[PDB]
């Protein structure tokens, strides 16, 4: 089974799954750095601004819908939600599962007035599940239907399909040459073992080793503040409240940087990485990656998301415990 995801922007990838009898449409993003599924709900007061523009999930229009009521704040690097739990029928790409999720009656305004999706899938395993609660995936598992323990990524560059989500495999029409797999450094979190980033000729960071979480949730690359002033320096770019930008004229090149992972190395072009919207010398071009200090226990650790994955194509092995990449096609 696969989903079909939207692009928007290059920042935002996500697909509709159907909540409850009958199926009430939400847009979600497929997030492998979270593990727990939530959507605005119709008891979010509507003073939350962000809950007025998106899709509410309203209980007492579904008759399959199973109430609990156990609350939770589900907190991520950019924002947090908070709500209670509930259980109802969900369909993702044609698969129907019995899911517990989040019915999030807080949902400020920044950043999710900004947010075209309206909730969230977490991909992500039930160590790191909010209230213990069962990650749709491993749901999904329990139904005994799946060819493969695994499920694909494929972001596709902007345009006008925005991605795909395949879950039980991967969708060869989407790469090309063979997947080069690396393992988990702990099962749990998607997370991997990198062996260093390089910055033109120099592997100027990471030596001695570091950690990369593959994270379908996150827009950029992410790395500690101090590696990420360093890697700027270097791009000879400068900070700003939210990002770092380059003038739009020295964007084309700006030099590659790569990542070693499982002894090869995943290399980005500055086309890959810059969202060059103009030449001018006179206007600021921002870059796909940030600082973004990831705590405890997961980080400090790097993080490979959108910038990353469109151009490979991720392969996340639950059977095996490890991640794969192919060039993105
Ligand atoms: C999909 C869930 C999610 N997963 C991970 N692993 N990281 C995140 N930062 C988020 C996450 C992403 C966007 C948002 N809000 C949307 C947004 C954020 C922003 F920082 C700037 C914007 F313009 C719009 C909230 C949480």
């Amino acid at each position: 089974s696969s989903v079909i995801l939207t692009n928007y922007m290059d920042t935002q990838y996500y697909g509709e799954i159907g909540i409850g009898t009958p199926p009430q449409t939400f847009k979600v993003v497929f997030d492998t750095g979270s593990s727990n599924v939530w959507v605005p709900s119709s008891k979010c007061s509507r003073l939350y601004t962000a809950c007025v523009y998106h899709k509410l999930f309203d209980a007492s229009d579904s008759s399959s819908y199973k109430h609990n009521g156990t609350e939770l704040t589900l907190r991520y690097s950019t924002g947090t939600v908070s709500g209670f739990l509930s259980q109802d029928i969900i369909t993702v790409g044609g698969i129907t599962v019995t899911q517990m999720f989040g019915e999030v009656t807080e949902m400020p305004a920044l950043p999710f007035m900004l947010a075209e999706f309206d909730g969230v899938v977490g991909m992500g395993f039930i160590e790191q599940a909010i209230g213990r609660v069962t990650p749709i995936f491993d749901n999904i598992i329990s139904q005994g239907v799946l060819k493969e323990d695994v499920f694909s990524f494929y972001y596709n560059r902007d345009s006008e399909l925005g991605g795909q989500i395949v879950l039980g495999g991967s969708d060869p029409q989407h790469y090309e040459g063979n997947f080069h797999y690396i393992n988990l450094i702990k099962t749990g979190v998607w997370q991997i073992q990198m062996k260093g980033v390089s910055v033109g000729s120099s592997t100027l960071l990471c030596e001695d080793g570091c950690l990369a979480l593959v994270d379908t949730g996150a827009s950029y690359i992410s790395g500690s503040t101090s590696s990420i002033e360093k890697l700027m320096e270097a791009l000879g770019a400068k900070k700003r409240l939210f990002d770092y930008v380059v003038k739009c004229n020295e964007g084309p090149t700006l030099p590659d940087i790569s990542f070693h992972l499982g002894g090869k190395e995943y290399t980005l072009t500055s086309a890959d990485y810059v969202f060059q919207e103009s030449y001018s010398s006179k206007k600021l071009c921002t870059l796909a990656i940030h600082a973004m200090d990831i705590p405890p226990p997961t980080g400090p650790t790097w993080a490979l998301g959108a910038t990353f994955i469109r151009k490979f194509y991720t392969e996340f092995d639950r059977r095996n415990n490890r991640i794969g990449f192919a060039l993105a096609r």
